């Protein structure tokens, strides 16, 4: 039997050349010489392109191997028209081929790695998107859901549209840190439902931009120091070692005074601001002051400059 009105048959895509579409003869009621007398034929060479129309057997066939994503594309049904034409009488029928789809075609991504800079100040529920695979064959066997590598940071949220449009994203949970890892690297993966399943992937390197989120730290919190009386001008008391874990010029250092810092302490003292070198500058004597505090600061050049302090705690010595 056939559809109300027309004639219908199916066949499947990427089928090797002479399979069996359907006896056109037998259905159209027709036994013998009868075909050859008729001139039992494909109505133009286009029909002829894609089938055949044996005077013998009188069976529609394969002529040509189809792929139906070159037909009909995106397209749910694929029926593919034919007239078959017989004469005497003479009489048209149309009938309709559908090309069934093989899910014979992989998901496939435009650029094989995709690489995101995303600030490290990135607030959490940040939503990034994401490219979108392309997977040619219709119905279920296009692409039907995608996964990410499992991280501690990144989730993967995809938008299903109305028509069943995906659209991938991912969204941001924990907040990133530069100083920890600067680079995460995820891959993307579409998989369309087939069974068994097709894949396409892309690598997505997510590459964490500095954001001066860090002051600088001395290596000691306090430092406590000796220093006898009447020592001579010139001398190195000592070198700070401030360092910051952040990039470029908001890892650079300056290093100063506290802004309390008393004068007789900078006259005494003096402090090179590059290598945090402190000299002593004046002479020290016991009998003037018995303890001396000096405030180190080490500030960020940065925006904005941040900046970390350390106590440098001089004992002055007595002699006479
Ligand atoms: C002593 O200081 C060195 C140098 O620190 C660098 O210079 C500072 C002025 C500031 O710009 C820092 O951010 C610099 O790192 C420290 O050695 C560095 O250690 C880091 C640690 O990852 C390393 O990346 C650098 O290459 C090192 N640089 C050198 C020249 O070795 C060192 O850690 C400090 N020591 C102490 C005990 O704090
Ligand atoms: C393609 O291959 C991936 C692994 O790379 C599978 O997870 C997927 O189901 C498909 O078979
Ligand atoms: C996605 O990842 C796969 C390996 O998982 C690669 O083969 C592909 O080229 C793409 O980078
Ligand atoms: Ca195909
Ligand atoms: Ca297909
Ligand atoms: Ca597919
Ligand atoms: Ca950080
Ligand atoms: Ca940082
Ligand atoms: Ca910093
Ligand atoms: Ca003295």
């Amino acid at each position: 039997g056939w559809v109300s009105g027309q004639l219908r048959y199916s066949v499947v895509e990427e089928s090797e050349p002479g399979t069996l579409v359907g006896n056109v003869a037998q259905d159209l009621g027709l036994k013998g010489t009868d075909l050859l007398s008729r001139r039992l034929r494909l109505g133009s060479e286009e029909n002829g392109r894609y089938f055949s129309l044996s005077l013998v057997s009188g069976a529609l066939a394969v002529s040509q191997k189809i792929d139906r994503e070159s037909l009909c594309g995106a397209s749910t049904s694929c029926l593919l028209p034919v007239q078959v034409v017989t004469e005497h009488p003479l009489e048209l029928t149309r009938v309709e081929v559908e090309i069934l789809d093989l899910n014979d075609n992989s998901p496939s991504f435009a650029t094989p790695d995709r690489e995101m800079r995303i600030s490290e100040s990135a607030a959490p529920g940040a939503r990034f998107p994401l490219d979108s695979a392309q997977d040619p064959d219709v119905g279920t066997n296009t692409v039907s859901f995608y996964t990410l590598s499992p991280n501690s940071h990144f989730s993967l949220h995809v938008k299903t549209l109305k028509d069943g449009k995906l659209f991938p994203e991912l969204v941001l949970e924990q907040q990133l840190d530069r100083e920890t890892q600067a680079r995460h690297q995820l891959v993307l993966t579409a998989v369309d439902g087939g069974t068994p399943a097709r894949s396409g992937t892309s690598l997505i390197s997510v590459i964490v931009l500095d954001v001066n989120d860090n002051a600088p730290t001395f290596q000691s919190s306090v430092l406590r120091v000796g220093l006898p009386e009447n020592t001579p001008p010139g001398t190195l008391l000592l070198r700070l070692n401030a360092t910051d874990p952040d990039e470029g010029t908001n890892g650079q250092l300056d290093y100063s005074f506290g802004d309390h810092t008393s004068e007789t302490v900078k006259n005494l003292f003096g402090l090179d601001p590059s290598s945090g070198a402190i000299h002593v500058l004046g002479p020290v004597d016991f009998e003037e002051s018995n303890f001396y505090e000096i405030h180190a600061r080490a500030r960020d050049q940065g925006q904005p400059a941040m900046e970390g302090h350390c106590v440098i705690q001089v004992d002055v010595g007595d002699a006479n």
